[PDB]
DNA sequence: GCGATCAGCG
DNA sequence: ACGCTGATCGCA
């Protein structure tokens, strides 16, 4: 019902200087995954190509890599990375329908061409799930069915670029797509493909010691419980703590007793066992997520792990990282932080280099709120998290432990993002009256922040959405809900999304500027990871001293705010040492 | 499959 | 009853 040429070879008219291009990769994780078919729609017609012939045709390969041959796509990073695993470079991507739809409305959850097309009342294309099936029934359909599906996705991309660009422009988001999100997409593709090398010998050695410690702690739990049970069975763990041992019930879940860490540490005065349960869980998390789980995704021949950075997922414009998630490797407890010793440079005589923004969101907040006291504080390079800890624990700066500071950091963001006296009291284990008084005092010193919180909520009610500094957008229909609890969650999104999203806009622009600078200086240094406000590179040790001056300066100059940006940086032989 | 839990980011 | 995530596990 859609006409296309099922082509046995590549012809010249498939190689126009503008085209919609589909390079179909069905597996969720696209690293080293099969390319099942290719579709091209342009001024001369619609074409399906089998990958075994198109990708071995030198004229098609050259066309893929020629940046002056413009291609419109859906999820170009997926295609570019899968093409890299075939040793083929993809250049010239000038429109990405996934990123366009994510910018117009991140809450759509647009995950295939059909869902984006529906935004514009275009429905001549099927959802990928209807074509490939789900779960165990998932499969590549017969070639005629496959070819028509890829042609229809291309034809839709061809038709939808113009109406998506028009709405992007009306939102002031067209340059956010063309100059920020699409250039970043190519950079993430390089980072994912390069991967991160892993010391599997050290990881496996840590894993075997972990298992020994796990058994020990597990046994002392049974002998403290008087009996044996399944320390991961909530019904059984609840029965031990809150029936057998008769500990107080501080919190319930939808299903029964709560046993979260916060609860367990309030019960620590009552019984020895709760601290052992915490230690047991922590060691168990290292074992299953960070030892076993990481070894499961190491590519064995290279010892590299290849994450996927999802760039059209979070509602605030942050990236997220999957399989493995390399944005939540342990760091806060010393036993957990040791995991980062297994992350090593991919060449001999190279080093890991990490640079991170200092108090990024509070600096964004001071700029956006134009709070005089908060702006003066960062003009002075004060550490607000340390000063707040000094205040909270009545200590001197000399005596601020990394953990009191991590705790104070949660108070600082909690207050600006809407924590209640009740919630602050539970976090600090203080009186609820004290908690309210402290919050009131905090807004006395920063009345511009209080004003900003009120104004941004009112602006979300009037406009229906909030925006970031680079015009990322988030719709908030619930902000006018008649239900109090639904409205409240929405008001706290209005307070938080412009701040966290603007901080995401800044690190994204820093990544684009850093890549261009590394290329200008003809250095081998390249990005490996982003962790929200931190960038991790590797480079020859010969380049470290230049990177100590180049990387902070690029990051600090990515944007100009009413306060300076500050970057801390470290390097060393493993990711552990780059801190 | 989902909710509780915990690892990270602010 | 601060916000944004992803992986694992048991299943009241
Ligand atoms: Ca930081």
């Amino acid at each position: 019902k859609m006409a296309f040429t099922l082509a046995d070879r590549v012809t010249e008219e498939m190689l126009a200087d503008k085209a919609a291009l589909v390079v179909e990769v069905v597996e969720e994780n696209y690293h080293d995954a099969p390319i099942v078919g290719i579709a091209v729609v342009n001024e001369h017609g619609r074409f399906f190509l089998r990958p075994e012939t198109a990708l071995a045709d030198p004229q098609f390969v050259a066309w893929l890599g020629d940046e002056t041959k413009k291609k419109s796509m859906f999820d170009s990073k997926r295609a570019a990375v899968a093409l890299k695993w075939k040793g083929i470079e993809l250049c010239g991507v000038s429109f990405d329908l996934l990123l366009a739809a994510y910018l117009l409305d991140p809450a759509q959850g647009v995950d295939d061409v059909a869902a984006a097309a529906k935004m514009k009342q275009y429905e001549a294309v099927r959802p990928d799930e209807a074509v490939y099936g789900k779960g165990a029934k998932r499969a590549v359909p017969d070639e005629p069915v496959l070819a028509e599906h890829l042609v229809r996705k291309a034809a839709a991309i061809w038709e939808l670029e113009r109406p998506f660009l028009d709405e992007l422009r009306r939102n002031e988001q067209d340059r956010l797509l063309v100059e920020l999100e699409q250039p970043l997409s190519s950079i993430l593709a390089e980072m994912e493909f390069a991967g991160v090398k892993v010391d599997t010998k050290r990881l496996e050695q840590m894993g075997k010691e972990l298992a020994e410690q796990l058994g020990t702690v597990e046994q002392r739990i049974y002998e403290l419980a008087g009996q044996e049970f399944n320390i991961n069975s909530p019904k059984q763990l609840g029965v031990i703590l809150f029936e057998k041992l008769q500990l107080p019930v501080l919190k319930k879940t939808k299903t029964g007793y709560s046993t979260s860490a916060d609860v367990l540490e309030k019960l620590a005065p009552y019984h020895e066992i709760v601290e052992n349960i915490l230690h047991y869980r922590q060691l168990g998390k290292l074992q299953s997520t960070y030892i076993e789980g990481l070894l499961k995704v190491v590519r064995p021949a290279t010892k590299k792990v290849h994450t996927i950075f999802n760039q059209a997922l979070t509602q605030t414009g942050r990236l997220s990282s999957t399989e493995p998630n390399l944005q939540n490797i342990p760091i806060r407890l010393e036993e957990g932080r040791k995991i980062r010793q297994a992350f090593v440079p991919s060449e001999s005589d190279w080093l890991i280099f990490a640079a991170d923004y200092s108090q990024i969101e509070l600096r964004v907040l001071a700029h956006i709120a134009e709070d005089d006291n908060l702006m003066e504080a960062f003009r002075r390079d004060l550490d607000i998290h340390t000063k707040t800890a000094m205040d909270i624990f009545q200590v001197s700066e000399d005596e601020v432990t990394p953990n009191m500071r991590r705790q104070a950091k949660a108070v600082n963001f909690g207050i600006v993002y809407g924590i209640s006296d009740y919630g602050l009291a539970q976090n600090l284990n203080i009186s609820r009256k004290e908690a309210a008084e402290f919050i009131e005092r905090y807004f006395e010193s920063f009345p511009g922040v209080k004003r900003y919180m009120e104004n941004i909520v009112q602006e979300a009610k009037q406009k229906g959405y909030v925006t970031t500094l680079l015009h990322r957008r988030r719709y908030l229909p619930d902000i006018t809900s008649r239900n109090f609890n639904v409205r409240s969650f929405a008001e706290r999104m209005a307070m938080n999304t412009p701040i966290q999203g603007s901080a995401a806009d800044i690190i994204k622009k820093a990544m684009i500027d850093l890549n261009a600078r590394l290329k200008e200086e003809r250095l081998q240094a390249h990005l490996l990871l982003q962790v929200h406000d931190e960038l991790i590179l590797e480079a020859p040790k010969e380049e470290m001293e230049r990177l100590c001056r180049l990387v902070p300066e690029v990051m600090e100059q990515a944007v100009t705010l009413r306060v300076p940006l500050k970057v801390d940086y470290h390097y060393g032989s493993t990711w552990y040492d780059a801190k």
